């Protein structure tokens, strides 16, 4: 009698899809709950768990794209229905993104590029180049969840490194971009950023440095609009800007990420899903979301709204969006999301980035047990 949907989107857009979902039930009769999924400790992969054991929700919303290849593999999504989707509505990489094996099978509700969150009052107007980005970190502070690979990755891939080839549209995944000698060199400038420009230690992750922000102690860090909330609690002015050139000169590339909304075939209301992942989704959903926690819709005619086209949060996106990699949502990603703890090896020194670089790829090429 009741739809379950589990969402690992919290906070101000969590209240918004259970306003949402509470409009539908009222006209549809289906009961609805939201369950937040965001605090879990077996992470966005615990879809797959779950749905396995055929314990999994009917709807999930707020899922970022690339966990999708797994889900789609193993049978755990249902196709969205023809029609359902309107490509042209999109960019074209956000549609591609939602596509495992040339089929649809999830529904984009917002588009994300992470980008640097700074405090004007530490620093009134942003860099924009190495030069003035190192003025502005040794005079008020810069960390950021370092040796994360979705964070990171912006330094690797402007050096030229990538993670699977692209190729007509098409990745290989036995073609790894994460050894090459551009690698290394992003490699070492991370380490740098602990041992020649001592912004941060070892022990610096994403947890401290956004403690440090939301504290006024540092002005900058990287994030995204999932710390808009947290960020405007502590009364902080912050001010959003892409992420600088390095000291190559080129462009940071972080990655392009599509926060979805799906279907599991395992859900006897499928018709009932289908609406409630409309509702969840429509340009009018997007509005909401975009006004409560500064999420970029998915959708282009909601972007182009004055809303949008006028934040600050917007404006660094679309500065950022041609050098954005959409994230792999082929299964192999998984592979490389679990071997990037080496990643904390090379920043505290234990291990050169030469070789560092060389076990990380290898490490992934071990792939996963299916
Ligand atoms: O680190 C590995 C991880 O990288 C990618 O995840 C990023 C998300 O795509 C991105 O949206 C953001 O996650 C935030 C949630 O969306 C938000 O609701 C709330 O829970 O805070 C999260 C930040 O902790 O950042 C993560 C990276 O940390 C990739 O999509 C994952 O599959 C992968 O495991």
């Amino acid at each position: 009698q009741t739809i379950t949907v589990w969402s690992w989107q919290t906070g101000p857009e969590l209240q918004d899809v259970k306003q949402i979902a509470a409009q539908w039930a009222k006209a549809h009769g289906d009961k609805v709950i939201v369950v937040d999924q965001s605090s879990n400790p077996k992470g966005f992969q615990f879809y797959a768990t779950a749905a396995r054991t055929g314990k999994g929700p009917d709807v999930v919303f707020g899922m970022p794209h690339d966990n999708n290849g797994v889900f789609a593999e193993e049978g755990l999504m249902a196709p969205v229905p023809s029609g359902v989707l309107n490509t042209g509505l999109y960019a074209p990489n956000t549609i591609d993104a939602i596509k495992v094996n040339g089929t649809m099978y999830s529904v984009p509700v917002s588009v994300q590029v992470a980008a640097i969150y700074y405090n004007k009052k530490l620093v009134p107007q942003p860099p924009q180049t190495w030069a003035e980005f190192v003025k502005d970190a040794n005079a008020h502070g810069f960390m950021y969840d370092q040796a994360n690979l979705y964070f990171d990755y912006a330094i690797i891939g402007g050096y030229g490194g990538y993670v699977f080839k692209d190729n007509n549209g098409t990745l290989d995944p036995n073609n790894i971009g994460l050894d090459t000698p551009g690698a290394v060199q992003a490699y070492t400038l991370m380490r740098d950023m602990v041992s020649k420009y001592h912004w941060m230690t070892p022990s610096t992750n994403g947890s401290i440095a956004k403690a440090e922000f939301l504290a006024g102690k540092i002005g900058m860090y990287v994030s995204g609009p999932w710390d808009t909330a947290d960020i405007e609690k502590a009364k902080i002015d912050f001010g959003v800007t892409p992420w600088p050139t390095l000291p190559n000169g080129k462009h940071a590339t972080p990655f392009l990420g599509v926060i979805t909304a799906f279907v599991n075939k395992e859900s006897k209301t499928q018709a009932a899903d289908w609406s409630l992942v409309q509702a969840l989704t429509s340009a009018q959903a997007q509005q909401m979301y975009f006004r409560d926690s500064q999420q970029i819709p998915a959708l282009l005619s909601v972007q182009r709204s004055s809303a949008v086209q006028s934040s600050p949060t917007f404006k660094a996106f679309v500065e950022q969006l041609r050098y954005a990699v959409p994230m792999p949502n082929i299964p192999q990603m998984q592979a490389v999301w679990q071997a990037m703890s080496i990643l904390q090896n090379i920043i505290a020194g234990k291990v050169s980035p030469e070789q560092g670089a060389k076990d990380f790829v290898q490490n992934i090429q071990k792939g996963i047990m299916a």
